[PDB]
């Protein structure tokens, strides 16, 4: 299916001054998405009502996610509850090693209920994610 | 007194593909409140803020709340606090029976300030929740 | 500078049914700050992204930040992660002694990226807080 | 017929601080009704105006009215000549004995135009009232 | 100078089922003041606060007003206030005879401030305040 | 206690054409109540509806007002009632001795419920009733 | 009686691109109006629920209607039903002849209903419905 | 299931002027789904848009519709579509006996796809409707 | 030309539960545009004066429409009479082969002005469509 | 045609405290319109952006245009270049006499592009280009 | 008088990365204020229409302005227009010294209408502007 | 970097009545950027104050910027310092020769702050820009 929905959560708007922005990531995705025969939907809020309300319309449309939830990565029962009702695949990205930080962000409530995850290779990470999707349609 | 607040927490929108939809629980409700004698006032939000000021407005009012807070029963301090308020009976209501599920669903932060807590039965845990709210006047 | 930014996170506009109301201590923060030669923007949500947004601005404008975070204190990574981006002094308030209350009120994700703390010293704590800025100019 | 308007006026919405709260008297109310067959609507508003349009609509639908004014009961011609333009009954209804308190308060602009008046028995005034135009059909 | 205000409250939008509608006397207004070389605005509320905004306009622009205040000219003094402020002509209508009807009918708090009053001449009342307007430029 | 409500009636914001403005009558208001250690709290509306309003959330508040209510002095029962429920001072201004003027000026409904009332004493009677106030904290 | 409503349907905001534009047959036809002593309140939508609320309005008013409904002359039930409720008369016009063109324009379900029709006279048509309705007053 | 959607389309807002009101018919179907054991949803449009986003809920809800569509029976053949997706009973309910009238209204696009169809028994033609619902569980 | 707008028409926001989504559709549209050297501009409603709207922005653009019209195909004359005054091509596409299916469907009121009709052929109707207005320039 | 526009620039809705309001120079205009057999469009706005929408709008429709653009006579190159576009007569109006003040006053981007141009004859100048207009049809 | 309008004009919002902010400017204009027994309110728009609402209103309350018009300085004299009917002081104040920049810079339309000017002192400038309007009361 | 600003001034919404429309011009630009690897932003306002937003956040994000600013090019300085914000390139350009045309439009406030100028191209011009800062990286 064409369709690869893209979420971001909290303070991933900020990115370029926490070089590439939010806006460039947008961008950097939608082109690899065209040349990988994807469409790309991307979309960030630092409101776990709003990310909450972007997976249910996935889960009604049965496309897949790929999700860096930020913050509430490490923290929302809720988020994961909602992820959980996916039947297309989930991929869980981190721009940053979480691996290799504070040990409260070696923690998360997603990873058990996707299908991988994707950390420390920048944003990369989100390229890579869309380039299983198309291998595995 | 006659009122009775039912509030439901994330996800719980979702109900009836997650059979009973959520619309089917609300008219349930309406229906056993009323052959009790009562008028419930039943909610339901993915937003932590939400669910806050339809508490604060309970405790303003001193009514009594029936909560199913879903994923944030595990995770929001805040909204243990803002229950705290509350001067009439809490009852802690879950439809699924969260002591058999993953570790951290058996973790509470309202069941300490709560009356009583419901699991496990359903959607009927709700009308057995009113049912001792009626026979507590 | 003359700005500083005192921002109460979820319950604290229920202050004086939980004496003094959010209403008289920000008319108390801003006589404070009046004599300190000071400016003080005082807000107050129950939504963390409106909480996220806040500080955001503060980042933006290198403003320093006053920070009683209610149960976020307790539980929110991603205000943590908000606060880390702040060039400025970053004070933790706390009315009541957190230290004295149940465990899990104990443990704060803000205090370790906090200039410093302060708790239990009641309202005068974010009139002290006000203070160590004003003579750290 | 099935449906009565219930309009309250002026500082009606603050009942229970003023033990009942306007919330429980609706519930009341509404209890009444269906055990009468009726079917209430209840209204309270501060605004002359809205009030005024409440009572207008009434008039063009023929239906009939228990109506406690506030304090524009004693003061208020344009809601007198409204109520005027009425086809069916109306109720005048005020909770306290009007009777027994300040000269200005057993002053009446509305008993005139009134089919019939109750005061001073609290709350179930108003259920008397729906009970009179129930067996009046 | 071409500009009249026209300005009715209370229970004037209901002319018409209280033969000719509101709309229908706009007409008979606009038409009458056409032919006399004027240029008529005609405004109709129930809203007290909306009748003394059209006041204090036509206050700052000195501009005259012809005003059927409805149940309003029997009773307040907030509108009389607003209309003291006039330095153009005001004229007060009634369509019905007030001195034939209910004692109450027959004080008006706009009369002593007025330049004159029309009343019992029906609709044809605000035909010859416009006439009178006419004649004296 | 800081704060000081102060709510002006119909026609108040029409100071400075009835030399003194609306908007320089609240900065000379805010100027002596901040040096009396006050914080003042100036509102002005035509609307009843919105006085009952400001009204009410002064007695859910427990702070004191000072009300000039232009017209509404003279002939609103709801506004004194909704004044009824404070439980802190309530202060009776008016700029004009309304004991020199037309009869019905002479007749107030507020006077019974104020604690004081200061007339004729321009607008420096607002400022004499926050003097008041600082010194009966 | 002076008030004419005049209702164009879909498609007629197209006028003068599909000479004479919309808003100058507005012009055209209120300045009949006001030669034949009457008022015409011109309307035009592309939405058949616009209409009908017009169209209920009327009934309402017991003011005459000109309609050209455009393409739902030929299609709508509703239309039609709406116009039956009207009292006073229904003129139905056409600009071009309808009866010269396709055979499903030669069919209207509002001539039955309609006390006349007027087609293939140009805007002329609605100028002559207008004098029609003015010598039958 | 509880719940039962009644739909009402073009000009069945305009009852008792067209004695029952379309308030009244609610009322009356409310009382008689409360008998039945059933939750009555009662909604009207003069819209054909907003009727297919109701039959669009209903689908999705797997809720059964008592529907009577008005002119858009006869004419539309997007309203039959938007009920074909239905999953649970259609019942089509007409006021008035339909194969009695004008004969553009014996024939319906909605028929061949309902359940069942009731003309001709007028408002209890819904309460009829609602009772097969409930007998057929 | 670069730009084809792709209108669809009522019910068909529903694709993919009536396999592939409205928003897939317009993803599989937009690359194949992309392929041809065109840019597509795709919308739906099921309101026809939405439809209207957008056939008249096509015609004052002077630009080519793939048109699915759903339900109205069949019944409404406002859309022919909005694409006949089109000066590019228009092509009719339906999914279905509406020739295979109830006699009402096999008429429309579109296919006499379109310059060609594609039926039966899925989806892939729509993709040939395109390729026919890039080949024609 | 009928249609005339008058369109005013910066400050002139100041007119009578810059005696002739704007509502009277409107109420003027329309007189002699009437008079003349047009019907006068009197638009006026301190925003460039607005100016040149109102200036679009009368080239789409083909209509004259009356402008007195006040100070951005002598600074807007886009205003210039809107009215460039105009296919009926524009008419440049000044209520002074321009060339008799300041140097800057005297140079105007839109008299090169005007038919005409009008200044020092006070508001008279608006109807005398009304007559140029109506004699020029 | 106590109050005193500061109005920044195009790019004077973006203060601090173009080091003291806007924000902060406002702050020091404040404090600075309430040392001179003043009231300022300090507005900011890059919109020309804005500003020049925002000096209407300060002409019609006959108050002071210290102006900083930004690139408007040098090009509108629409502005200037405006600013002429002040009747209190008009101070033009730049942070720059414009004398010192391009050519352009140099001519100013707001200097022959202002008081007086103060450029190149920076943002004291402004500070400066308040001890002249103090000192001249 | 991705992302290139396409910002459009005064009038440029009206290409193609001024062949190829703004609409197009859009597409033509996105496509040529997709070929380049770029991601182009395209916008078009008449309002000053709208361009000066759309820079400013072009000069947060260190975006270039291809700008066509309509008549302001030579006019607002305001547009000019906002541009001089820039820290990447600027590149002006005009689809007329610009020096072919009027004395006035010879004369750039913003060439001398922008990288370089195209004119008289056409909407090639664009395009050229584009590749300009391609391969300029
Ligand atoms: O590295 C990432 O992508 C993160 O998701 C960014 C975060 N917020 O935006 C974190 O809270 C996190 O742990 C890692
Ligand atoms: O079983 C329930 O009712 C739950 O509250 C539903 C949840 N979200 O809606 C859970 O997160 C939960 O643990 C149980
Ligand atoms: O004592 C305080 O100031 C607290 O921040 C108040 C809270 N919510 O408003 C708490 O959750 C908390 O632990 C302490
Ligand atoms: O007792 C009552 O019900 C009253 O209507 C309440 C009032 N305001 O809410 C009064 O002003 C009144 O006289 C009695
Ligand atoms: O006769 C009139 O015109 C009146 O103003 C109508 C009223 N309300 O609309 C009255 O209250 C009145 O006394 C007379
Ligand atoms: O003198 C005053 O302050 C007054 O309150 C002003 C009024 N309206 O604004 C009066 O109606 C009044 O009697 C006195
Ligand atoms: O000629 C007319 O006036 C028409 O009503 C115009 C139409 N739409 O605007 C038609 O559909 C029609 O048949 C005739
Ligand atoms: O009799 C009914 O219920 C009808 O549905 C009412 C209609 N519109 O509201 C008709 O168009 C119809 O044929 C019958
Ligand atoms: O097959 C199609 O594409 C159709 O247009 C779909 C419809 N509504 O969405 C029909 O009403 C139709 O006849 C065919
Ligand atoms: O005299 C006029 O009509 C003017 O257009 C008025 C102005 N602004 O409203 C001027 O700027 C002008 O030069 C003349
Ligand atoms: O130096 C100043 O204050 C200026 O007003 C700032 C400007 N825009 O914000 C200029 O255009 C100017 O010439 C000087
Ligand atoms: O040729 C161009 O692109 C121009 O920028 C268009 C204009 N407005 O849209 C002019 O004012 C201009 O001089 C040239």
């Amino acid at each position: 299916e064409l369709i690869v929905n893209v979420i971001n959560g909290p303070n991933l708007g900020r990115l370029g001054r926490r070089g590439t922005t939010h806006d460039e990531l947008v961008a950097l995705i939608e082109r690899e998405a065209a040349e990988l025969g994807l469409k790309a939907v991307v979309r960030q809020s630092d409101s776990e009502a709003q990310l909450l309300d972007w997976i249910h319309q996935a889960a009604d449309a049965a496309e897949p996610v790929i999700l860096n939830a930020g913050g509430l990565t490490h923290t929302s029962v809720a988020l994961r509850d909602a992820c959980a009702e996916l039947s297309a695949p989930l991929i869980e990205v981190h721009i940053s090693n979480v691996h290799a930080r504070e040990e409260f962000r070696r923690h998360s409530y997603l990873s058990p209920i996707a299908t991988g995850v994707i950390v420390g290779l920048g944003i990369q990470g989100y390229l890579l994610a869309l380039r299983y999707l198309a291998e595995h349609v």
